[PDB]
């Protein structure tokens, strides 16, 4: 590749990330329905945003939408859990969709994963996630959750090469914000194990889709595909 | 304390250094189980489920005696210990299947004396799938060269990993708890450093192996969740027994 995104510097990948971020969406008015509806228009957003993520359109079509189809639940997710840092106990689906726990069990099948949400969110509140951090957590997942399962090895390498780049930009901003080293290496780490939760998060939640008899509602490889060159 | 944030935990765990938490890991290994003797081939669904299920059972044991010897795990109450080891079990067979594969690259070493390739895994259900991922995770740990010292330090994280985001209480006790596994997370991340450091790796370079290696665990975690979905499994009550046994 002769990729501009690997001549980025920290501050460039940050800005380029910050600049790419989808606004906050409104719920439009069912708890279903109205997070569906929210989801498809978080979804046409995601397509924009994922093309300026550095390296992404260097990528195949095929490619891109692969690492969509692996990412879009968990990019979903870790969106919620960001919005709803500020707001402890509850998960703000939308800013007129503001749930707490309790409206959580009232409504069958809920519950189990709206607590993993809501830890997660409280584990960002307990290290005190920043913004430009999140964007970049946010990208990893993007370029990381679909990797393992693919031209295509250059293409493999070519992702690892901007996942290394995205690592040394989370240092970069940790070393500015004062960090000693071992904080650095530590706070690296303690972001990355959250990405495992977010994933198996991701995985009950497209289980739990599918029990609700909702499996037409996941974005098949076709429709990633049109969205992409629309 | 105001001035040293500390764990409340009696124990030695988080005085250990970076060499004695990896010598600790090592001498912690369990063993490697061999498969039935010439099974009847070819499988059935059956026989191969048979054959795996009766391994696992026999590695869970070995796995209880390994997550005893893990530094801190021991500090936790037994009801974390169970939670913990409930969440992380799959992986954590997982990740040792991975790396006994390593050598062996298109197979899957379950045992010495079972070895697949992908069209074996075709014998049950929807099982290439996740054949398919865990040959990827092998050819990935192949092309990083993982060492012995880090996959023990992989293997720990996962045990202590897995679960601590669903220890959904906020006493002081359940706080006490996590804090306790976040800062023994901490110490495996120090450790990790050290090996990279002592083997000649550049800071950059260490931070950017250091993120690899994690971000390989979310594919595991992804592997053991297909795994689950696709069978449809240690209870509670028989890895608590196991723990006190
Ligand atoms: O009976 C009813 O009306 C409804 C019952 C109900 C039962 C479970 C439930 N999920 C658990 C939790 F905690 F989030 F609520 S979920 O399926 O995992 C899933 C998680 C989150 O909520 C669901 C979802 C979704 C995604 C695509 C789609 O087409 C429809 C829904 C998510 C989401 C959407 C947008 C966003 O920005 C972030 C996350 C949600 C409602
Ligand atoms: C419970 C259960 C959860 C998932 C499942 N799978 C469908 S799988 O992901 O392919 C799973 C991975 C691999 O193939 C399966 C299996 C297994 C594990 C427990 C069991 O009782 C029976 C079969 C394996 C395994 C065994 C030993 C080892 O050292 C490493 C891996 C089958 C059952």
């Amino acid at each position: 590749k002769n990729s501009l995104a690997l001549s980025l510097t920290a501050d460039q990948m940050v800005s380029a990330l910050l600049d790419a971020e989808p606004p906050i969406l409104y719920s439009e008015y069912s708890m279903m329905g109205l997070l569906t509806n929210l989801a498809d228009r978080e979804l046409v957003h995601m397509i924009n945003w994922a093309k300026r993520v550095p390296g992404f359109v260097d990528l195949t079509s095929h490619d891109q939408v692969h690492l969509l189809e692996c990412a879009w639940l968990e990019i979903l997710m870790i969106g919620l859990v960001w919005r709803s840092m500020e707001h402890p106990g509850k998960l703000l689906f939308a800013p007129n969709l503001l749930l707490d726990r309790n409206q959580g069990k009232c409504v069958e099948g809920m519950v189990e994963i709206f607590d993993m949400l809501l830890a997660t969110s409280s584990r960002f509140r307990m290290m005190n996630l920043q913004g430009e951090e999140f964007v970049c957590l946010k990208s990893i997942i993007l370029l990381n959750s679909g990797v393992y399962t693919f031209k295509s090895l250059e293409e493999k390498d070519h992702i690892h090469r901007v996942l290394d780049k995205i690592t040394d930009t989370l240092i970069h901003l940790m070393a500015k914000a004062g960090l000693t080293l071992q904080q650095q290496h530590q706070r690296l780490a303690q972001l990355l194990l959250i990405l495992s939760h977010i994933r198996h998060m991701s995985n009950k939640g497209m289980e739990h889709l599918y029990s609700m008899k909702c499996k037409n509602v996941v974005p098949s490889y076709d429709l990633l595909l049109e969205m992409l060159d629309a």
